[PDB]
């Protein structure tokens, strides 16, 4: 009697569909057979969650289905949080998303867990800005702040508003894919003390030591891309116009997604850079393909964008060979696919 597996598929099923009863009530059922909320939230929702990322990459994912699914997954959150929360005995922690950062719900899935474990905490929500959270940790002085991070193309802001939390004194906790595999982004930066999950952040909490860092050399190929993103963009879409038909006849909407698509393109280069790790930019440029190629856009414009990209700033040595990587690792993608 797999109950999970069995409350994996239903789940998923009635995120699908939009059915709020089903998916709301057997989230109820499981905490009333003994499941452990952890449980619920970990193995059963975040699964579910990212089953819904690969529905979406895939382009069979609609705006309703997004807006229904999330949605929901805030009810059941809700429900089971509220339901298991503990006596807020142990301290005070504060969770925020980084400021551009939309993704919540890994957040939210976190103050949960350490809610049932005896943490009062204080959610300021998505997209906090550091004006905002530094005086709210200043003032309230909490035992901890947790900055969650999903997008990789948020790392160098993440680096700078883990630095003003320190600043505080305040010990920071980060996590979130945006730090990358095993948090390997966010210890090239030394960024506070990461965890792969919620349940592992709250067993670092219960840690009897519970866990100002100078190492920050100056990075003028990063600052380059973020000076020089328009001019990019720009020597990107000359390209296309170019060297990619299908762009000659594009209407309005699909030249503002190609411009959009080459800030995205020059962000996540940046980010690479930033932390030193042509991977980061191989995975997204590889991804990218498969997300333009599920929308009839031929992934060969990308190459074209690359090369583009890379003669402009052929005399930025580091920069160059991210470029090398992204684009051979397209090569390989669209070889063997
Ligand atoms: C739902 C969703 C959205 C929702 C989010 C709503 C909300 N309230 O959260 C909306 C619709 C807003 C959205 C928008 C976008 N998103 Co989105 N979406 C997702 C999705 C499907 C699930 C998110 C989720 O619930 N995760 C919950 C579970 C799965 O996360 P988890 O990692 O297990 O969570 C644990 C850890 O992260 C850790 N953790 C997290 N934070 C912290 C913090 C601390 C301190 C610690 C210790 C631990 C910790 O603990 C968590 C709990 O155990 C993912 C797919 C995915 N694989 O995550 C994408 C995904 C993240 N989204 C993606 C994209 C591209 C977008 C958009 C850019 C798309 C667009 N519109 O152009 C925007 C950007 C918004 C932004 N600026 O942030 C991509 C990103 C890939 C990339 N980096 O290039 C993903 C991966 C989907 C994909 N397969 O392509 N998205
Ligand atoms: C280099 C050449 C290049 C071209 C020519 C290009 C074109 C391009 N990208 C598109 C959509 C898209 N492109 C993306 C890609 C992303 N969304 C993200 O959040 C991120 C980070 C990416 C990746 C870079 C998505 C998600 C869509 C469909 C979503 C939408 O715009 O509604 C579309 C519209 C598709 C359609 O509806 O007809 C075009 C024409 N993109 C390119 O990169």
């Amino acid at each position: 009697v797999d109950i999970l597996a069995a409350g994996r598929e239903e789940l998923m099923a009635a995120l699908a569909e939009g059915d709020e009863h089903a998916a709301v009530d057997l989230a109820m059922r499981l905490l009333d057979g003994g499941v452990p909320a952890d449980v619920v939230l970990l193995e059963l929702v975040a699964d579910a969650q990212v089953e819904i990322g690969v529905l979406w990459q895939a382009n069979r994912w609609s705006v309703a289905q997004e807006h229904a699914a999330t949605a929901i997954s805030e009810r059941v959150i809700a429900a089971v949080g509220d339901r298991a929360a503990a006596a807020p005995t142990r301290g005070h922690v504060v969770v925020a998303c980084l400021d551009g950062e939309w993704h919540a719900l890994p957040a939210r899935i976190v103050a949960e867990v350490l809610r049932g474990r005896g943490w009062r905490v204080t959610f300021l929500g998505a997209s906090v800005p550091a004006a905002h959270l530094v005086p709210y940790l200043e003032e309230h002085g909490p035992d901890a702040v947790a900055l969650s991070c999903t997008l990789p193309r948020g790392l160098p802001r993440a680096d700078q508003v883990v630095a003003a939390c320190r600043a505080t004194g305040t010990p920071v906790l980060v996590g979130g894919l945006g730090f990358g595999p095993d948090g390997r982004w966010a210890r090239v930066l030394g960024a506070g003390t990461w965890a792969p999950t919620a349940r592992a952040a709250a067993d670092l909490l219960d840690r009897p030591e519970w866990p100002p860092a100078p190492p920050r050399p100056a990075d003028p190929e990063y600052a380059a891309l973020r000076a020089r993103r328009a001019e990019l963009v720009d020597a990107g879409l000359a390209a296309l116009h170019e060297w990619f038909p299908p762009l000659r006849d594009y209407d309005a909407r699909r030249l503002d997604a190609t411009l959009d698509d080459l800030g995205d393109i020059v962000d996540h280069l940046a980010a690479s850079v930033y932390v030193d790790d042509p991977e980061l930019f191989g995975e997204f440029v590889t991804w990218t393909a498969e997300v333009l190629a599920a929308r009839g856009v031929s992934p060969a414009s990308v190459e074209v964008a690359l090369e583009a990209i890379a003669r402009v700033l052929d005399d930025h040595p580091r920069t160059r060979h991210h470029l090398d990587h992204g684009r051979r690792a397209l090569a390989a993608h669209l070889e063997h696919h």
